[PDB]
C-alpha cells in the first residue's frame, strides 16, 4: 500500500525517504513539521471553489480596456448542444446574475477554466484577455465538477571547532578557512596553517574563535572553505551552528563538499555533496531628547537610497541609535536590520524588543519590493524574515502567481528547511489549483537540476502533493509521463546529427510508436494549465534547423467543445538552461502588470516556457510568427545587405485589409517600445537579428533569453521604416514611439526598488556564472537612481540616438561573428 510513496518519488524526481545524504534529521523533521500546515489549508478550503479555481483579479480595469467596451455593454455567447445565443451583459454582472438572466456552471469553450463566484465579470482574467486581443467570450453551460475528485488520501566560553583534516579520493599547498556566518555578513574568521596538498591532509587543530557561545544567533552558519596557493577557493561546505531544535551543534562531522567551476545562492546551502566517491570531505569536531534637524535629514537620505547602495559604519551606527524613529518608516526596515550587530546576544534581544512593537509596519500597505528585500540573502533572522512573509499573506491569488517564481527561488535564502516562507507557498498552493500547478513545476524544475537545493524543495513538493487531491495527482502523473516519453525522443534524435530528410521520418516513426505504447492521449499544457492537449499531429512534427535541434511538436486539443481548429504548438528543447528564460519572462510579466497600474499596455509577448528537467524543457509556439532575420532572408538573401524597407513590406503582405494594417503597425510601435525599455533595463538589449520575432499581426517579441563595439538595444532602420523614418527624420508615429518609451522608462523608475531586488535575486539564484557586486550594480545605471525625471528622460532619449547613429553596424557585426 506504500506504492503511493513510490509514485510521489517518481512525481518529484527525488526520494525524500532516502537518508544517505544527511548528518542530522532536519529534512525528516520538516516533513513531519509540514503535516499540520498541509492538513489545515486542506480542511479550510471550499471544495467547489477549489475544483473550479476561478482565476479572478480585484484590480482596476485599466483605461485601455474601458475605451474598448461598447458603452457599459459586453456580449457573451452561451452554448448548449449546438444552440449558441448571445446575451447582453453589464461589466458588474455576476456569474450568478447571468445564470438567472435567461445548478449549472459556466465553462470557457476549449479550456479548463470557469466563470463562477461572487466577483463581477470584469474581474475575471479570461474576460480581460479577450478584450486585450479583441475577442468574443464563448462559454458552455456545464455541470460543476465533483469535489470528490479533489479528495485527499488522509555559557561564556569562546566558540571553537576542531579541524581534523581533509580527504579527497583522487586529485599544491592548502588551507582550511572557518567563518561564523550570518546573512552573508561574516562575523568571525579563523584559518589553519597551510600544509602540502595531497589526497589526505591532517591538522588536528582547535580553531579558537573570539565570539562566545551565547552570542551565536539562530541561523548562523559555520562556513568551511578550502583555499590553495595567488589564493583560490576550491571547495566549500556549510553547517548550521544552531540546529532546528534551537540546540547547539555537537560531535563528529564528515562533510562532503561542493567544488567551484561574489554572491551565488548555492554558496549558502546546508546541503552536503551527495557524491561521496568524487567529492572532497572535511572532518571536524564540536564539543562546546528627540533628534535634531541636521541628523533627521541624514537619516532620511539614508532611508531614501536604493536597496543596493552600501551602508557605511556611520550610516549603520546612526540607524541603530535612532532605532525608534527609523521604525516609523517601513522603508527603513531592510537598512535598519542590516545595521544590527547580529553576533551580540543583547543587541539581538533589543532587536526583538523592537520587532514586538511594529504597529507602523503592520498597518502599512503591502510593498512587494520592500517585502522581497527582507527575504534575500542579507537576512538570516527568522523573525526578521517572518515580518516579510506576514506582509505577503494579504496578496490576492492573482498577485502570488505574479511573484511565485521569485518567492520559490527566495527559499534558497532560508537558513532552515522549515520556514514561514516555505509554509506560505505550501498554504497558498493548496488553496488554489492554479498556484498549485505552477508551484509543482517550479519546484520540480529545481529538484531536477540543482543538488544544492533538491533535498529541501523535494520535502516542500511532497508536502504539497499530499494535499492537492486525486485529480491534481492524476494530472501531474499524466504530465510527467508525457514530457518523460518526449524528452527521451529528443535526446535520441539529437544523436543522429543541417537537418536530414530521413531523420524526419525517424522522428515521425517514434512519435507514431508512442501514440499506442504508453502515451496518455490527453494532458495539461504545463505553461498553460487551462489547455488540455490530446493526440499528436505527426505530419506537423519536425526538428528545427537550430544546432541544438529542438522538437517542434503540434497537438490536437482534447476538449471537443473547443471552438477552433488550431493545433497546440510546443517546442521541446534540450541543450540549454531554461531556468534563466523563465526568470526573464517572469520579470517581463512583472513589467507589464506595472505598466497596467498606469493604464498602459505595451503588448509584450512573454510566451510560456517551463524548465521541466535537466537542461531540457518546453516552450509555447507563438502562432503566425517569424524571425526578423528570415524576413531579411526572403527579400535580401543569405549574406544580409540589410534593406530598410522589407519589414513594412512584409507587414503589408500579411495584412488582409487596410483596417488590419493600421492596428498592426500600431501594435508594432507598442510592442517595439516595450522590448526596448525592458531589455535596456535588464541589460539584454544588444541582440542578434534572429533572436527577435514578429507575428503577422504586428506584435514584435524577443526570444532565447538564456542565450546570455556595443549598442543599448535593438532599434534598426527597418523598424524605423515602419515609423516613417530613416537616418534623420521624424514621423507622427516615431513621436508616439518616443512618447511611449520615455513614459515606460520613468514608469519603471516609479518601481526602482522592486526591479533592483528582482534583478539581484535573479542573478543570485538563476545566473550561476559571474554575479559580483558589479554585475548587479548595472540596473542602478540603467534606471539612473538619484537622477531626476527630466535628466533620465534625456538619458533614455540619448540611448535611442545611439541606435539611430549606429544603423546596421551592430547587426552586421553579429553576422561576421555568428554566421562567419
Ligand atoms: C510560428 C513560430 O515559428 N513561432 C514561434 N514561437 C516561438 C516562441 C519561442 C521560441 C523560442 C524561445 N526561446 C528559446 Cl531559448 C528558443 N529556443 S530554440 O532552440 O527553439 C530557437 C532558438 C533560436 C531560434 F532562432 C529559433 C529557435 C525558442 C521560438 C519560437 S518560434
Amino acid at each position: 500500500s506504500q506504492a503511493f510513496q513510490r509514485q510521489l518519488t517518481a512525481l518529484i524526481g527525488y526520494d525524500v525517504t532516502d537518508v544517505s545524504n544527511v548528518h542530522d534529521d532536519e529534512l525528516e523533521f520538516t516533513r513531519r513539521g509540514l503535516v499540520t500546515p498541509r492538513m489545515a489549508e486542506v480542511a479550510s478550503r471550499d471544495p467547489k471553489l477549489y475544483a473550479m479555481h476561478p482565476w479572478v483579479t480585484s484590480k482596476p480595469l485599466p483605461e485601455y480596456l474601458w475605451k474598448k467596451i461598447a458603452n457599459n455593454c459586453i456580449f457573451i455567447v452561451i452554448h448548449r448542444s449546438t444552440t449558441s445565443q448571445t446575451i447582453k451583459v453589464s461589466p458588474d454582472d455576476t456569474p450568478g446574475a447571468i445564470l438567472q438572466s435567461f445548478d449549472f456552471v459556466l465553462r470557457v469553450c476549449g479550456r479548463d477554466e470557469y466563470l463562477v463566484g461572487e466577483t463581477p465579470i470584469k474581474n475575471f482574467q479570461w474576460v480581460r484577455h479577450c478584450l486585450k486581443n479583441g475577442e468574443e467570450i464563448h462559454v458552455v453551460l456545464d455541470t460543476p465538477p465533483d469535489p470528490a475528485l479533489d479528495e485527499v488520501r488522509k555559557c561564556d566560553r569562546k566558540f571553537r571547532v576542531k579541524i581534523r583534516g581533509i580527504d579527497i579520493p583522487v586529485l599544491l599547498t592548502v588551507f582550511v578557512e572557518a567563518n561564523i556566518q550570518h546573512g552573508q555578513q561574516v562575523l568571525c574568521q579563523r584559518r589553519t596553517s597551510p600544509k602540502p596538498f595531497t589526497e589526505e591532509v591532517l591538522w588536528n587543530v582547535w580553531l579558537e574563535f573570539s565570539i562566545k557561545i551565547k552570542d551565536l544567533p539562530k541561523g548562523a552558519l559555520l562556513n568551511l572553505q578550502i583555499y590553495c596557493g595567488k589564493v583560490q577557493l576550491l571547495y566549500y561546505v556549510n553547517l548550521l551552528l544552531i540546529d532546528h531544535r534551537f540546540l547547539l551543534r555537537r560531535g563528529e562531522y564528515v562533510l562532503h563538499m561542493w567544488q567551484i567551476s561574489s554572491f551565488n545562492a548555492d554558496k549558502l546551502t546546508s546541503a552536503t555533496n551527495p557524491d561521496k566517491e568524487n567529492s572532497m570531505s572535511i572532518s571536524i569536531l564540536l564539543d562546546n531628547a528627540e533628534m535634531p534637524n541636521q541628523l533627521r535629514k541624514q537619516l532620511e537620505a539614508i532611508i531614501a537610497t536604493d536597496p543596493l547602495n552600501p551602508l557605511t559604519a556611520e550610516d549603520k551606527e546612526l540607524l541603530w541609535h535612532f532605532r525608534y524613529e527609523s521604525l516609523k518608516h517601513p522603508k527603513a526596515y531592510p537598512k535598519l536590520f542590516s545595521s544590527v550587530k547580529w553576533g551580540q546576544q543583547e543587541i539581538v534581544a533589543k532587536t526583538y524588543q523592537l520587532l514586538a512593537r511594529r504597529e507602523v509596519w503592520d498597518q502599512s500597505a503591502l510593498d512587494v519590493g520592500l517585502t522581497m528585500q527582507l527575504l534575500d540573502c542579507n537576512f538570516s533572522d527568522e523573525n526578521v524574515r517572518a515580518i516579510a512573509v506576514q506582509k505577503l499573506e494579504s496578496l490576492e491569488d492573482d498577485d502570488v502567481l505574479h511573484y511565485l517564481l521569485q518567492l520559490v527561488q527566495a527559499v534558497k535564502f532560508e537558513p532552515y528547511h522549515d520556514s514561514a516562507l516555505a509554509r506560505f507557498l505550501l498554504k497558498r498552493g493548496l488553496r488554489n489549483k492554479r498556484i498549485g500547478h505552477f508551484l509543482f513545476w517550479f519546484l520540480r524544475s529545481e529538484i531536477a537540476q540543482s543538488r544544492h537545493y533538491q533535498q529541501r524543495f523535494a520535502v516542500i513538493l511532497e508536502a504539497y502533493l499530499r494535499g492537492c487531491g486525486t485529480a491534481m495527482l492524476h494530472d501531474f502523473t499524466q504530465q510527467v509521463q508525457v514530457i518523460e516519453m518526449l524528452q527521451k525522443v529528443t535526446l535520441d534524435i539529437k544523436s543522429l546529427s543541417d537537418v536530414s530528410s530521413q531523420v524526419i521520418s525517424q522522428l515521425k516513426q517514434k512519435l507514431e510508436n508512442l501514440q499506442n505504447s504508453q502515451l496518455p492521449e490527453s494532458f495539461r499544457v504545463p505553461y498553460d494549465p487551462g489547455l488540455k492537449a490530446g493526440a499528436l499531429a505527426i505530419e506537423k512534427c519536425k526538428v528545427m534547423a537550430s544546432k541544438k535541434k529542438p522538437l517542434w511538436l503540434e497537438f490536437k486539443c482534447a476538449d471537443p467543445t473547443a471552438l477552433s481548429n488550431e493545433t497546440i504548438g510546443i517546442i521541446f528543447k534540450h541543450g540549454d538552461d531554461l531556468r534563466q528564460d523563465m526568470l526573464i519572462l517572469q520579470i517581463l510579466r512583472i513589467m507589464e502588470s506595472i505598466w497596467e497600474t498606469e493604464s498602459l499596455d505595451l503588448c509584450l509577448l512573454p510566451y510560456g516556457c517551463i524548465s521541466t528537467g535537466d537542461k531540457i524543457g518546453m516552450i509555447e509556439i507563438v502562432k503566425d510568427a517569424t524571425t526578423i532575420a528570415k524576413i531579411q532572408q526572403s527579400t535580401v538573401g543569405n549574406t544580409g545587405a540589410f534593406k530598410d524597407e522589407v519589414l513594412n513590406h512584409w507587414l503589408k503582405e500579411k495584412s488582409p485589409t487596410e483596417e488590419k494594417f493600421q492596428a498592426a503597425v500600431e501594435r508594432f510601435v507598442y510592442s517595439c517600445a516595450g522590448y526596448c525599455v525592458a531589455t535596456f533595463v535588464l541589460g539584454i538589449g544588444d541582440r542578434h537579428n534572429d533572436n527577435i520575432m514578429i507575428t503577422e499581426t504586428g506584435n514584435l517579441f524577443h526570444i532565447d533569453f538564456g542565450h546570455i563595439e556595443r549598442v543599448p538595444f535593438v532599434l534598426t532602420p527597418d523598424f524605423l521604416f515602419v515609423m516613417g523614418t530613416s537616418g534623420k527624420k521624424t514621423s507622427p508615429h516615431f513621436q508616439k514611439f518616443q512618447d511611449i518609451c520615455v513614459k515606460a522608462y520613468l514608469a519603471l523608475r516609479h518601481h526602482t526598488n522592486l526591479l533592483i531586488i528582482l534583478f539581484s535575486m535573479m542573478l543570485m539564484t538563476g545566473m550561476p556564472q559571474l554575479t559580483s557586486k558589479e554585475d548587479i550594480e548595472y540596473i542602478r545605471d540603467a534606471l539612473t537612481v538619484g537622477k531626476n525625471e527630466e535628466d533620465a528622460k534625456k538619458y533614455f532619449l540619448d540611448q535611442i540616438e545611439v541606435c539611430r547613429d549606429k544603423g546596421w553596424t551592430v547587426q552586421f557585426n553579429w553576422f561576421l561573428h555568428l554566421v562567419l
